[PDB]
């Protein structure tokens, strides 16, 4: 990281998409301009409440700070640089994206494999994309959604339809909720099987023994089965332990605890059985998590896509939905690896930048025909 310093202003000059930049923050009188944006300097020094007249001031400014990070606040009823001229109270923040940030952390406590990050767990992203991404354009009618890598251990989400961008706290945290399905067991399931649900479990079913039975080996042997047993009613226990020690392999021990939690009876007076416990199993370990804190607050700070990651170089990239399947966050161009690629292609809109850049700006179409 120590020429961090000479490659940011490489790539601040020559390779972070400007026009693109701010044909997305641009998209109303002002809009642009009463955005904040904070920058980040050497040593964690971080400067607020940034904002510029246009894209060309903006560019000057980057130019200029070359700042580590950048983030985007919301936009104001006052240009945020003026702020300290406004009366009392009457700064205030008007608008925002709504925003999700999955962070791989959030589940540690599901991977056997770090605590960081590998292609043996890189798959709950996958899933929390499609999971998240469905519900909100199915289910919510969003039709701007900006997926991003955050350059280290997770994505970002930005909604960015018009009508989205005014939800107030109250909305953002009721989304928040209707898509919240994991808070020592942290999944119980209604009877009523609500859609939302059924499809997110068959997102999951899509990936599961590769990535659970196999990849992370959840009922590999005692100190990890016992940790699914945990979830389950203690009366099927050691049927299912006994089981588990006849079994040999992983896919024989969850085909058995799917056969033996469909027998399970809820209430006594009732003869009605089902996935329920199957289901509460494989959300636990694959459904995503999420902060109601980020999402629900209007004026929260958020890495910029197009950024820079300051410990791995890794640029926050958009993801193209179309290949969620393929994304690979250790093939993410780094400044370094872009700024190299300068010396073979003599050329500014030919290294590795090149096809995020146009997933953004088949994105930022998208937004125009609407
Ligand atoms: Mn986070
Ligand atoms: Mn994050
Ligand atoms: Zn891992």
């Amino acid at each position: 990281p120590t020429e961090l310093p000479e490659l940011l202003k490489l790539y601040y000059r020559r390779l972070f998409p400007y026009s693109q930049y701010y044909r997305w923050l641009n998209y109303i009188k002002n809009y642009f301009q009463h955005r904040e944006f904070s920058f980040t300097l050497k040593d964690d020094i971080y400067i607020r409440y940034q904002s510029f007249n246009n894209q060309s001031d903006l560019e000057k400014e980057m130019q200029k700070m070359n700042p580590y990070k950048i983030d985007i606040g919301a936009v104001y009823s006052h240009r945020p640089n003026q702020h300290n001229t406004v009366k009392l109270g009457a700064f205030q923040a008007q608008e925002k994206e709504l925003v999700f940030d999955i962070d791989m952390t959030d589940y540690d406590d599901v991977r056997r494999c770090c605590s960081d990050i590998c292609p043996k767990c890189w798959t709950l992203m996958t899933m929390a994309i499609r999971i998240i991404d469905r519900a909100l354009k199915e289910d919510f009618g969003f039709k701007h959604r900006l997926w991003v890598y955050s350059g280290r251990r997770g994505v970002h989400c930005w909604v960015c339809d018009e009508s989205v961008r005014k939800l107030s706290s109250a909305v953002r945290s009721g989304i928040v909720e209707y898509l919240s399905l994991v808070k020592k067991k942290k999944v119980h399931l209604s009877e009523k099987i609500h859609p939302f649900i059924r499809k997110s479990i068959n997102i999951i079913k899509k990936y599961f023994e590769e990535y659970a039975l196999v990849n992370q080996d959840i009922l590999e042997n005692k100190e990890s089965w016992d940790k699914i047993l945990a979830l389950v009613p203690e009366t099927i226990h050691d049927e299912l332990q006994q089981s588990f020690q006849k079994s040999h392999n992983s896919l024989q021990r969850w085909e058995h605890l799917k056969k033996v939690a469909s027998r399970y009876q809820n209430n006594i007076k009732n003869d009605k059985y089902g996935p329920w416990l199957e289901w509460e199993i494989m959300l636990q370990y694959c459904f995503p998590r999420l902060d109601i804190n980020v999402s629900k607050g209007i004026n929260h700070l958020l890495k910029s896509p197009f950024s820079v990651h300051p410990k791995t170089g890794r640029i926050s990239v958009p993801i193209d939905l179309q290949k969620v399947d393929q994304f690979d966050p250790f093939t993410v161009p780094t400044i370094s690896f872009i700024c190299r690629e300068l010396d073979a292609t003599r050329d500014y809109k030919k290294t590795s930048l090149a096809p995020y850049v146009k997933v953004f700006e088949h994105f930022l179409e998208n937004l125009d025909k609407s």
